[PDB]
C-alpha cells in the first residue's frame, strides 16, 4: 500500500541521523490519519541515496518485536522512509526523564530486548555498527526497539567481518579496538558496543558519566581530533575500561567487561547474552 506525498502533514521535527520527522498520513483530510515517522536524507547525492536505498532494503527485510516497523516508502528520485511512530521517544531521553523511577529489573527488561533484536539481526548476517541508546526507541513502559539502521552493513559471502575503507561519521567511543585500528566490523564488534550500551543504561544516561566524558578524562581532555583515536587505541590495548556504574550490581558489570574483551573470539554471543540476562531477571 502506497504513501502519497501530498497527504504527509508535518507535525514536528524529531531529530538528526537524514532527518526524522513526526507526520500525519492523512489521505482523508480530517486529521484522523495515522501518526508515523518519516526519515528523509538531508543531502541526497548519488552515493548517499544508494546508501539510503540499501538501508531501506535492510529494514524492510527485518521483522521482530524489538526492531522498529517498516511501513513503506514515499516517492517523488527522492526517498522518504515511513516507519511506525514510537510514542515514548528516544531511550536516552526516556531514561533521563524517569531517572530512578526505573529500577534494575526494568532496565534488564530493556537489556534483554535490545539483545534479542541484535541476535535476530545476526541471523541475516547484518552488522549494526552503531548500537547506542540514542538509536533505541521506546514504544511503552514494557518495550523498546532498535530504531535506526543508517550504518548497518551486510557481511560479504566468504568473510565474517567487513572493512569500511573510507569512514564517515564514527561513534568511536562505542568502537571495538579492531574497528579503531583497522575498520573491521563484525558481530563481535557489535557485542563490544552492546557492552557500552549496558553501561549507558546503568548510568541512567547521566551526561557527566557518559562514555565520551569518561574516556576523555582517562586519556586527558587536552586530546583533540585524530589524537583522541591514537590515545584511545593505546588506552584500550592496556585494559583501560569504563568504570563500574554507581549502584550497578556485580553480575551486570561482569557482562560489560566480557563484552570489552580485546580478543574478539572470546566475547560472548548475543545468543548467550539473552539467556544470561533472562536468568538474572528471573533470579531477582
Ligand atoms: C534512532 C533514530 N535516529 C536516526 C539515527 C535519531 O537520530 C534519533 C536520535 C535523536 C532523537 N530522535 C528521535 C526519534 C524519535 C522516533 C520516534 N518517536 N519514533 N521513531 C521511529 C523511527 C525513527 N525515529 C523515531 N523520537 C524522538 N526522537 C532521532
Amino acid at each position: 500500500t502506497q504513501f502519497e506525498e501530498r497527504h504527509l502533514k508535518f507535525l514536528q521535527q524529531l531529530g538528526k541521523g537524514g532527518s526524522v520527522e513526526m507526520c500525519r498520513y492523512d489521505p482523508l483530510q480530517d486529521n484522523t490519519g495515522e501518526v508515523v515517522a518519516v526519515k528523509k536524507l538531508q543531502h541526497s547525492t548519488e552515493e548517499h541515496l544508494r546508501d539510503f536505498e540499501r538501508e531501506i532494503e535492510i529494514l524492510k527485510s527485518l521483522q521482530h518485536d524489538n526492531i522498529v516497523k517498516y511501513k513503506g516508502v514515499c516517492y517523488s528520485r527522492n526517498l522518504k522512509l515511513i516507519m511506525e511512530y514510537l510514542p515514548y521517544g528516544s531511550l536516552r531521553d526516556y531514561l533521563q526523564k524517569h531517572k530512578e523511577r526505573i529500577d534494575h529489573i526494568k532496565l534488564l527488561q530493556y537489556t534483554s530486548q535490545i539483545c534479542k533484536g541484535m541476535e535476530y539481526l545476526g541471523t541475516k548476517r547484518y552488522i549494526h555498527r552503531d548500537l547506542a541508546t540514542r538509536n533505541i526507541l521506546v514504544e511503552n513502559e514494557n518495550r523498546v526497539k532498535i530504531g535506526d539502521f543508517g550504518l548497518t552493513k551486510v557481511l560479504p559471502q566468504d568473510k565474517e567481518y567487513y572493512k569500511v575503507k573510507e569512514p564517515g561519521e564514527s561513534p568511536i567511543f562505542w568502537y571495538a579496538p579492531e574497528s579503531l585500528t583497522e575498520s573491521k566490523f563484525s558481530v563481535a564488534s557489535d557485542v563490544w558496543s552492546f557492552g557500552v550500551v549496558l553501561y549507558e543504561l546503568f548510568t541512567y544516561i547521566e551526561k557527566s558519566k557518559s562514555p565520551p566524558a569518561e574516556f576523555m578524562r582517562m586519556i586527558g581532555n587536552d586530546k583533540q581530533g585524530q589524537m583522541i583515536v591514537f590515545h584511545l587505541i593505546e588506552l584500550l590495548k592496556n585494559n583501560g575500561r569504563l568504570p563500574r556504574p554507581d549502584g550497578c550490581p556485580d553480575e551486570i558489570y561482569m557482562i560489560m567487561t566480557e563484552c570489552w574483551n580485546n580478543n574478539v573470539n572470546q566475547r560472548p554471543s548475543f545468543r548467550d547474552l539473552a539467556l544470561r540476562v533472562d536468568q538474572i531477571r528471573d533470579n531477582m
